[PDB]
């Protein structure tokens, strides 16, 4: 099928073309000043002290979880029990089982798509050691509440803001919640930089750690003062040779970070026609008769548009599809629907679920999503509109 | 600004290379596609590998390696399971092995070749060794021949981390092929650079589909319908695009890095020749020095850099060369990181052991040094070099 209304399409202008002309001018394609340029308005945009680039949000995600395992009083060991929606993004979970963690599932709420508040409740208990949770589509987590769960207790939380580029709740930044947060500037994300992601944080020790797994584990990019060796000797012939942790190489270039910087200046307008569109569709589909949308928390970034059959609507998704496909709109399930489904990875996890996850499953059959773009998309929706008749 | 008599590194690009990412451009498609899979044929077929996999890095190049073995129908390698190395080379051929709980057998290096000692790996050796991986140093090959008569027949993978061995042979055969897999990098000074980025060859089938599966999400997008690791792929597309069957990772290269990738794998025999005639002609200055030794040549050596280690009882202290090199404008480094069992911190995460001792490993640490070798003649800057070392 001919598709005119596609789930993604370009961020840039002739300035992120110009970006990479000064990068090539520069002949110097290696992690170096941009990338650093960029973390530092990073951090500055989103309202963290500190923010670390990568290769992308999955090794973003990948970092993060590592990153635990090393601190002088480790904050997490092989078999912690760690909670998790059972809605997300393959690799939000990965990490874990790379890791040995034990893993929680907990349902989603069908409304926000969000982890769900009350079953969250019963899940926590005394073995709880993390609660990574995922700001699906654009919409904020209810801290709050989470907040209220946790009750002061030492439980990580942590957040993979991969999807939620610019959500805010109660004046906060979605990504600065949690002890660290992860971003992703893939193609046709809130920003893009080819493909890109950040790990966010106001911790001192994780930052130093981070700057010193993402490569090779060495100490070339870290501060003569640092938490993780302390003092740094002065012969190079020897520091620079020095491994202490065991990490990756997972460096960005140089290119995607000097986009980046293009990016971040354009952000406050792309997150801007996001919400007017999103008004827009809300407006449109109001009271939809056979199609439920998402529940916006605080004030969300709207990635995309969701949609879940109604109970009982006798509608069939397969329909659906085909329709929207055969107007030119192009769709595609939510994220990945219920991630239980998934048998043959699940093999190689050690973890358990928390009650049932029926409304996950309910989504995985019924739910369906469409593109928002940072461009005016009224009448796009206006024909999507038409289209669901 | 430098004021360097003789640097370490160099670029390889040419106008090929900037044209190369112009096209890209105006492609407008950023993300791993065509340029990457044309990389990618072009390198099997370089290397006489059946398959070649295109990877973010060296360093996820190897990664991946270790972690195919646990994907298998019938795994290869399981938790605990015993894998050597030996005690010289880069930090993320080892990494790796410590993300997947092996256990580590560290083996001495030959001072000479400074590649894996031969007679301490035929005593390393046991039942319970499951693998060993082969690291070809500086551009020298390992002597195949003799590790795989020591295997002897045995049920033991072969590994190769060929990070630095870029087009190195052996009895006629490609370097990081003789392994069940074998890694390659193409950062920045490599024999080959596309900014950042690695591969993977192999002529398994099987762990080819299994590293197009684990490179990008673990998903089955990149697997032919009728693949090794789900046999049959759905035509239901929202359905069958949205499946994970292996714990896998986001390590895709660029692809700009297939589109410089493609020049450069060109531009490859020139510049082995290059490094060759250099290298003949260094020994020839270098081969009969007074207080120093350098790499003894296995097969046709890549010549990646060129080593030296202070001759015992000389009496030269190497933090004096440094210091005369560095005054003289020559960039000079340690021989990769030296011991890597000096790094006693990182040991701590590891479940290893030291077969008999390293001694070579370290008096390799404390006297050894590397200049470099480039794909442009270095004629007259190894005659400095060799005023300098006088
Ligand atoms: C929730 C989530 N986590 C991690 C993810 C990955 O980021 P990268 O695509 O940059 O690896 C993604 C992405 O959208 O696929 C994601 O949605
Ligand atoms: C032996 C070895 N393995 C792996 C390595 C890494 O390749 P990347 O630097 O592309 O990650 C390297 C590289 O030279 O540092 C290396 O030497
Ligand atoms: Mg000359």
């Amino acid at each position: 099928h001919m598709i005119n209304y596609p789930l993604a399409s370009s961020t840039w202008d002739d300035l992120e073309y110009k970006a990479i002309q000064s990068v090539l001018d520069s002949k110097m394609f290696t992690m170096g000043e941009y990338v650093k340029q960029y973390e530092t308005q990073f951090a500055k945009t989103f309202g963290s002290k500190y923010a670390v680039m990568v290769s992308s949000g999955s090794t973003a995600n990948l970092l993060m979880i590592a990153a635990l395992f090393f601190t002088k009083k480790p904050r997490l060991k092989k078999g912690d029990e760690i909670i998790v929606p059972a809605v997300s993004w393959s690799t939000t979970y990965y990490p874990l089982q790379q890791y040995g963690l034990r893993v929680k599932f907990v349902d989603i709420d069908i409304n926000t798509l969000n982890i769900d508040i009350e079953s969250l409740k019963e899940a926590v208990t005394d073995s709880t050691k993390a609660i990574l949770t995922v700001n699906l589509l654009g919409n904020p987590n209810n801290f709050d509440e989470i907040n209220k769960i946790i009750g002061g207790r030492d439980i990580i939380l942590l957040e993979d803001n991969c999807e939620s580029m610019g959500a805010t709740f109660n004046n906060k930044c979605a990504g600065t919640f949690g002890l660290m947060g992860t971003f992703s500037s893939f193609y046709s994300h809130h920003i893009a930089t080819m493909e890109g992601g950040c790990i966010v944080t106001d911790d001192e020790e994780i930052y130093h750690i981070l700057l010193c797994i993402r490569a090779h584990g060495w100490t070339r990019n870290l501060p003569k003062k640092n938490k993780v060796t302390g003092v740094k000797s002065d012969d190079q012939f020897e520091e620079s040779f020095k491994f202490v942790l065991p990490g990756y190489n997972v460096r960005p270039l140089e290119m995607s970070g000097a986009i980046g910087i293009e990016q971040l200046k354009k952000l406050p307008r792309f997150i801007s026609v996001r919400r007017k569109n999103a008004e827009y569709f809300l407006d449109k589909f109001k009271d939809h008769p056979y199609l439920d949308v998402q529940q916006e928390t605080g004030e969300s970034s709207w990635f995309g548009f969701s949609f879940i059959i109604k109970k009982d609507s006798g509608v069939i998704r397969k329909q659906l599809v085909e329709n929207l496909n055969s107007a030119g709109i192009e769709c595609r399930p939510i994220v990945t629907g219920n991630f239980l489904k998934n048998t043959d990875v699940l093999k190689y996890f050690d973890y358990t679920v928390h009650n049932n996850v029926d409304n996950a499953e309910y989504l995985d059959k019924n739910g369906l999503f469409v593109g928002n773009h940072q461009i005016e998309l009224f009448d796009e929706i206006d024909y999507l509109r038409e289209v669901l008749k």
